């Protein structure tokens, strides 16, 4: 009831009626309401926000303060005592690649980015938060327990910032913190274009009218494109090997090069485009570069919405999939499209997905070079292992012929994101992901696992031996008890990942449930979804319809072996096939013709 309409919003944005194009920031996309589903907005409250003090502050900020009459119990201890694992035999999933990591993070990354405010430009407690573990106003830091190694190697702390917050960017009064989703809520390659005006055209080439996105020019994959440079200094592409000196990539995202398997598939994704922006030129040579850069643009984002929802979501979603995403209905302009805070949590499943390690295949698919196979942590902010040795070809085949990390209750999180995660403004290749994941929920005002079960119509453990049932694990439900004393308290992140996996997916009932109405919901509330009608005509939807990422790699690599499912383990050579076997994205319905 409290501030309806606030905020310190992208102001002046109006509408065009009858555009045939998506804003970068996502804004009218909706036509009641054309701030829905924008970017720079709040993230959305499928819930009250449960804060220490009802407002802002976070469950664990103060000692003394208990939630349901407990003290929630330390991030890093959650981590140790639950979330770790030492062997990495045994943990690789029998029936998923390595992509199947990796899509997941690509489509997470359109959707969300809720970004630390740390906002200072000459600023003291930058270094302070981490070199004193001074809890206070956004410094948050991840504090050791007693008895963890890295208290005796790292400090007392790893440090944490709380993420962004709306209307009172620095202060805050009486309505309920709520934290700000910093890309479009659609499923528009928001990763590949920016979010932003500012950044979408000082990505894209102007310099020569054929809608292309810019290129490097500095170095080429086998006269193959790579994303530009992000000439930005403090870069950390450069922190992590001095000698060769090379930055982090450009991308629509600005997290494209926190790992190099992500970069990676970000270089795909700007190569399809220019590929299209190419057969469009041919095609019909009197459009202008901004309609060659559009309908690109508009051919990649129903590329990204098919391939996660006809191939990705099934394969998470499984049994559950078709109980939360009915076959498509059309628009409904009453759906709210808008990410939802707890989505970007629920999303974090894909952190159980990781492996250990990351390999290189020459064309035999048989391990490029000496070092091959290398350690996920070296692979952090790591630009110069593509450019300086082998370019992204090796990489995509480690993605289609090696295995994503199976989710397992008693192996959870790889101690290369467990323990030697890198952030970009701190030095050691030693943060905790898991750590942070759950100082995240608490930052966020998250609801517990309790709550959440409730919402999503499941029963709801109040002791041991029901926490027991429901986890279908003694020990687990065990452990999770005497850490938060009642699963009231136990933060969603670990909750959701800690049930069991439903038949044919990957995910618990209770994470399928947020996932699956999430989605839903981003495809019923976009009036740009690819098979809306008018959106393509029907001549365009059947070309569409044909499309792979086995073809991605066909068209944007030198990958002549592919596998026809991407997602699913394959092995070479069996489970491969020459690409001409391959049905193709033919853009003949996308002819227009003067008469
Ligand atoms: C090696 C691969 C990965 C690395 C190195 C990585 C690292 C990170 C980091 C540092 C954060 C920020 C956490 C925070 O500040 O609170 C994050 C957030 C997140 N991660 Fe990952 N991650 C990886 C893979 C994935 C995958 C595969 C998925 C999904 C399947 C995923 C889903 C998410 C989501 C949804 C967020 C929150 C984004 C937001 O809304 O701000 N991550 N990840
Ligand atoms: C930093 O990157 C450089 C490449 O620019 C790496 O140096 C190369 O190492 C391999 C290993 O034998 C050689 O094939 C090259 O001849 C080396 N080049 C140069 C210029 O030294 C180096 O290993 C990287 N170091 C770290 C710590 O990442
Ligand atoms: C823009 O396109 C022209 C024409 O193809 C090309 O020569 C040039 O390298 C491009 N510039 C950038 C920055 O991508
Ligand atoms: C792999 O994944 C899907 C999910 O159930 C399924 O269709 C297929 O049977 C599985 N393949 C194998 C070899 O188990
Ligand atoms: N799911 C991700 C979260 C954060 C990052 C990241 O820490 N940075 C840092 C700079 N750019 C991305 C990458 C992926
Ligand atoms: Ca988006």
């Amino acid at each position: 009831s409290w501030e309806v309409g606030c905020g310190a919003p992208v102001p002046l944005v109006t509408c065009d009626e009858q555009s045939p194009y998506r804003t970068i920031t996502g804004d009218c996309n909706n036509r009641r309401s054309p701030a829905l589903g924008a970017a720079n907005r709040a993230l959305a409250r499928w819930l009250p926000a449960e804060y220490e003090d009802g407002l802002a502050v976070p469950f664990g900020w103060t000692q003394r303060k208990t939630r349901n009459g407990f003290r929630v119990p330390l991030a890093r201890e959650v981590s140790n005592k639950i979330v770790g694992y030492l062997d990495e035999e045994g943990v690789l999933d029998q029936n998923r690649s390595l992509l199947f990591m990796q899509w997941g993070q690509i489509v997470d990354h359109d959707l969300d980015f809720a970004p630390e405010t740390e906002l200072g430009s000459s600023e003291h407690s930058k270094v302070q938060c981490e070199e004193y573990c001074v809890q206070g106003d956004e410094c948050f830091p991840i504090m050791f327990p007693k008895n963890d190694p890295k208290l005796k190697t790292q400090g007392k702390c790893m440090p944490f910032f709380r993420a962004g917050f709306v209307c009172p960017t620095p202060p805050y009064q009486s309505l309920a913190r709520d934290q700000i989703n910093a890309v479009t809520s659609f499923l528009d390659a928001s990763l590949v274009y920016g979010s932003e005006p500012s950044l979408a055209s000082r990505l894209r080439n102007l310099s020569s009218p054929l809608g292309l996105m810019a290129v490097n020019q500095e170095a080429w994959d086998h006269g193959l494109a790579y994303p530009p440079f992000n000439n930005v200094k403090p870069s950390p592409c450069e922190f992590i090997n001095t000698t060769a000196h090379v930055p982090c990539f450009q991308a629509g995202d600005s997290r494209a090069s926190e790992q190099i398997l992500l970069a990676t598939v970000h270089t795909l994704l700007l190569r399809e485009h220019n590929r299209l922006a190419r057969e469009l030129k041919r095609l019909n040579p009197h459009w202008d570069g901004e309609m060659l850069y559009q309908e690109a643009r508009k051919i990649l984002g129903a590329f990204i919405q098919i391939i996660t929802f006809r191939d990705y979501l099934p394969i998470v979603l499984g049994s559950e999939m078709q109980k939360w995403i009915p076959p498509y209905q059309g628009y409904n302009n009453s759906v709210d499209p808008r990410i939802s805070n707890v989505f970007t949590f629920a999303f974090r499943f894909g952190h159980m997905e990781v492996p250990s390690t990351v390999s290189r295949l020459d064309e035999n698919y048989q391990p490029w070079g000496p070092e091959a196979e290398l350690p996920l942590h070296t692979l952090f902010f790591n630009t110069w292992r593509i450019i300086k040795d082998g370019g992204i070809d090796p990489l995509v085949r480690g993605l289609l012929a090696k295995n994503s990390k199976l989710m397992n209750q008693n192996k959870m999180v790889t101690s290369e994101l467990r323990n030697k995660l890198f952030q970009p403004t701190h030095k050691v290749h030693g943060f905790d992901l898991a750590a942070i994941n759950l100082q995240r929920c608490r930052d966020h005002g998250m609801p517990g696992y309790n709550s959440w079960r409730g919402f999503c119509g499941l029963s709801q453990p109040k002791t041991l031996k029901g926490l027991q049932a429901v986890l279908k694990n003694k020990v687990l439900a065990k452990k999770l008890l005497d850490l938060y004393k009642t699963p009231d308290n136990i933060d969603i992140w670990i909750g959701g990942n800690a049930e069991p996996m439903v038949e044919r997916g990957r995910v618990g009932p209770l994470l399928a449930c947020l996932l699956g109405r999430q989605f839903q919901q981003i495809r019923d509330g976009d009036r740009f979804w690819w098979e809306n009608p008018g959106v393509f005509t029907e001549k365009q939807r059947d070309s569409l319809q044909k499309v792979s990422f086995s073809r991605l790699i066909c068209d944007n690599t030198h990958i002549t072996k592919v596998p026809l499912h991407a997602f699913q383990a394959n092995n070479y050579p069996h489970d491969f096939v020459d690409c001409s076997a391959v049905d193709k994205l033919d853009l003949s319905p996308w002819a227009s013709r003067e008469n």
